[PDB]
């Protein structure tokens, strides 16, 4: 209806599906990014109203562009997209200034609908009826407690990478993957690797 | 095939708002204007949809929310106002709503935030001012008032005395004065003359 955007994903299908989605609503595709390295810039330059970002871009992750971008004062629409399902990192998005959450898992429709609620104003994020009814809100609340470092961290341990790995991934030392693990297993009050296990699979994750 | 239940006494949103389910092929259980009466007739109806104005009399509509959810409703729960109430729909959001959609924006941002509650996420309004722009302080002292402060405030800005405000809530007046200062205290407001500014300064009316 006369927008455009910036796919920031690579996903090499899924950058398919989300371009023939915006292209199937006559929304125009300024550029096509597969890492962040240069993500700030380029949105900056390009000034698109919308920008779709999945949260796992290498060299910078989704989030990160996310918080430089609205440090920096932009102001038009973010929607954070994911391969995983990763609802309790939806709350995180929030807190950070994003105007959408939106699993790829569950199709793009989803992704559509979060552009035009952000259209209208509103967000679109996902919803945990855990974190007000139920027996797991504590864990919840937890989660809610975590940094965007040892979100990753965590991410990233609960699909058995090793230190080495999340040091080159996250462009950190080995000290500091190290120390992201101990404030995160204590956030989460865990202290072996099982007690991560069940918590994880407590609030599938 | 979805029932609703709604709770408001603008009979021009009870019009607005019946029509619209209509539309969709949700059914109107029942059609409330009262607090007291909510909590126990939506359980005993057990609707899928509670569409609820956060001016309804009685039991503020937050409260309904509130004690549903602490009574373990698992249904779908969008609050509505008569104004913007942007800086109310975080207050909403962290209560367990689904949704919050102020009805001066229209009609259709109900049936999206139904949708978007359907398909698993939350349908709430977006602060640019939160993460972007030099009212960043301010919005943060809106986000921490009690839902009392809330209350006794937008009463203020609607321009009743402390007479009206310790009737309209039910409550003495010395009790409407502690409130005033403590929120006249979180949003760093010494006159009358400050809150006016702050409340157009962040646009609440």
């Amino acid at each position: 209806q006369g927008m455009n955007a910036i796919i920031i994903d690579d996903h090499p299908l899924a950058i398919a599906a989300i371009r023939n989605l915006l292209i199937k609503n006559d929304i125009e595709i300024l550029a096509e990014l597969t890492e962040g390295g240069s993500a700030v810039q380029r949105v900056e330059t390009l000034k698109p109203d919308i920008v779709i970002i999945d949260v796992d871009i290498p060299g910078v992750n989704g989030i990160q562009v996310l918080e430089t971008l609205r440090k920096r004062q932009y102001s038009g629409i973010i929607i954070i997209v994911s391969a995983k399902n990763d609802h309790f990192y939806g709350k995180h998005c929030a807190d950070a200034g994003a105007n959408g959450f939106v699993s790829k898992k569950e199709g793009m429709n989803n992704i559509i609908a979060a552009i035009e609620a952000a259209k209208n104003g509103y967000c679109y994020f996902p919803f945990s009826l855990n974190r007000f009814v139920g027996s797991l809100t504590s864990d919840q609340q937890k989660l809610d407690s975590l940094s965007k470092q040892e979100i990753s961290v965590m991410r990233y341990i609960l699909d058995g990478k090793d230190n080495n790995d999340i040091a080159e991934k996250m462009f950190i030392s080995n000290k500091t993957v190290s120390t992201y693990k101990s404030r995160l297993m204590e956030k989460l009050e865990c202290k072996s690797l099982m007690d991560l296990y069940t918590f994880a699979q407590r609030n599938k994750i």
